[PDB]
């Protein structure tokens, strides 16, 4: 069995971590079948949106420490655990179920979008073990909780509940529990029904805004939005709603 | 005249004046609103502006040259240095929430809402709100909100800490000026100098922050309204500030 | 009698400002004091984690405006308010009672974590006496809590009570009144358990990472793990957890 499964649904396309029984841990073999899925969703134009999640009711329990300590390539020259150094152009959502810890908590933070089951929990319990979370959490943590929030989180290591995280805005979308999937494919749809080229534009300026100067920043942005006034799904935008009727995509 | 401007002591309230096109930015409003601000900017006896629609809308988006170079529309790309206040009615959907965005603190009705749709119709969010949005709620919800371009309701974003303050329906700009007046009771120096150190301190790393901020400290500590603050509360009476 | 009182409890430095009298409010003997039991909990191997609190029933109230009047040293070069402009290496958590305001909610922000009791306030009320914040709360209250709602505040002065902070996610831990120090040792002892490397480390990546590009973050961040990797309490956290004991930490 594959240790990463991969699905599309139209222009959805799933990916499930497949170690069920190592809590799917992620080992070298997950790291770059992880890696290919980035590939192909952002390569493939019949695709619109990713969907991560993990196999028999858990997201993932973190870095398999084994392989890691054993010498497997975990931690992919600029890809990171799986894709945490090199998230995709495309929209990508995390569907959670039970725990997703360590490195798992950094997997659904290098995603865009976040929908959790109401019974499943997060964290960075690194410290707690004498590690530091490396695959970007520390990073990304701060910057989607309060700052103060996600240091207490960081330096004692405790759990946070899905319904804490919704809270604080870091779950987008509280899900029944077994159903996490299902919520984050009616989210996946809401976007791939919107324009292909402007949602990629669109995440690419959320994304890279912060690295910009307030002086420099709108100059930036344009060089972004310029391919966008001529593309022809601009275009068609316009058209149909001036038609009164549902727009027709090409990506271009 | 499409932009109305009227003087309250310290306060300028700025109304676009379209309602026949839910207050969309024309050129004439784009000009006037940057003609306005700069207003602002100018008289040391100004501490505050207001910016509203007139007739229970604020601003329903784009409407011809409405995007001033170095200003963007109205006034997206270079906000006034003093402090602003967006007074939202009904919808501000689009470049209407960009505007809002583009102020310091929002007071909204109640029953109004925000949001980005552009990529439901195959565009993007050119006037800051793609900037600004994620400075101001949590990253994953602006992030979201970008993407499936859904609205935000007044309360959501009041509860996201976006909306500074939820007013009724239709009392919008009087909760506005009441903020505002807690504003301008306020030494003008000290207001201006505090927007402009948090502002730009967004932009300056850890080993240079203090010393950049000393720069906008350093003519506060021999400014008259520092004395006169100082003399004020000893003296347990209201201040008289200057503006020096 | 002493300005500054320093107290060792276990692996815990507990410092308190002990001038109740002038509402523990910060002259040239307090911000120098401050600096050095900073100086003194980073490089005490037998320390953790810092304290920092007030005596008598208020955190403080600010700069000692008398004394910054008759020109004593007060905002020490390359330190500033104690240590607003060099907080210390090790966690250091704000127990607050009572008032936190002007330059004594700059001290509180300088923290690391807020421990607040139930009825404490902090604010910024300098521009209402023609003043202007500058011991960094202008800096970091819009890091804080929505940056709105820090404009708001800086702009109007007024007060933030200790529960809507909590609700903001700038207090972490709501104690009860009188009760602010003790609630402040429990979430240092948790901290104190952990790995002092590893917690070290986790402290500076996240303090560091807000000035760190996108494309050199994961790069500024390994050189911050490196030693972590070969650490012997990294080795000492898998022995622990594998023979299901505590960890015995050496910070090595």
């Amino acid at each position: 069995e594959p240790e990463v499964l991969v699905e599309q649904r139209d222009r959805i396309l799933i990916i499930t971590i497949n170690r069920p029984k190592a809590k799917n841990s992620v080992n070298a073999a997950v790291s770059r079948a992880l890696a290919d899925a980035m590939d192909r969703l952002d390569a493939d134009a019949g695709l619109s949106v990713g969907i991560l999640t993990g196999a028999g009711g858990s997201f993932c329990a973190g870095m398999d420490l084994k392989a890691f300590a054993r010498g497997e390539n975990v931690v992919v020259e600029g890809r990171g655990l799986g894709f945490t150094e090199r998230p995709p152009a495309k929209p990508l959502i995390a569907a959670v179920e039970g725990y997703a810890l360590a490195g798992g908590t950094e997997l659904a933070l290098a995603t865009d979008l976040i929908v959790a089951a109401r019974d499943s929990a997060f964290g960075i319990p690194e410290v707690k073990r004498g590690l530091v979370a490396g695959g970007g959490g520390l990073l990304r943590l701060p910057e989607r909780i309060p700052y103060a929030i996600a240091m207490e989180l960081a330096l004692t290591g405790d759990n946070l509940s899905a319904e804490r995280a919704h809270a604080l805005g870091m779950v987008n979308v509280l899900a029944e529990p077994g159903a996490a999937l299902d919520a984050a494919i009616a989210l996946a749809e809401k976007i791939t029904a919107n324009g292909p080229l402007a949602v990629a534009a669109t995440k690419r300026i959320i994304t890279e805004s912060r690295g910009w100067s307030l002086d420099t920043r709108f100059a930036q942005q344009m060089k972004i939005l310029f391919p966008i006034f001529t593309s022809n799904d601009a275009k068609e935008g316009a058209i149909a709603f001036a038609e009164k009727r549902p727009p027709r995509w090409t990506g271009t």
